[PDB]
């Protein structure tokens, strides 16, 4: 009984305060406002992203025993399609 709303990323941009922000991870968004005193132990959660290439160590253990990822029960919804690069040209893809 749910939708994936698409957000544009001036929205997930313009939330830059410190704490109630998202993240995006593979094509989606992740209000994570609450995982911030969800989970305290994993310092990588809506950290590990200095890069810019793709967030691949966004988490990895520290959730019940073997979690493959906690990024699941946080989203709220996918990314606009008018950014991702399929339309027109490809530029960025190849």
């Amino acid at each position: 009984d749910k939708d994936v709303k698409y957000y544009t990323l001036e929205e997930i941009q313009k939330h830059k305060d410190s704490k109630s922000t998202w993240v995006i991870l593979h094509h989606k968004v992740y209000d994570l406002t609450k995982f911030l005193e969800e989970h305290p132990g994993g310092e990588e959660v809506l950290r590990e992203q200095a890069g810019g290439d793709a967030t691949e160590n966004f988490e990895d253990v520290g959730h019940s025993t073997d979690a493959r990822e906690l990024s699941k029960t946080y989203i709220i919804g996918e990314l606009h399609p008018d950014d991702r690069s399929k339309i027109a040209k490809p530029s960025e893809t190849l």
